[PDB]
């Protein structure tokens, strides 16, 4: 969710 898109968002 928000933890996993916010923390993804700077990886992807």
């Amino acid at each position: 969710w928000k933890l996993l898109s916010k923390a993804q968002e700077k990886f992807g």
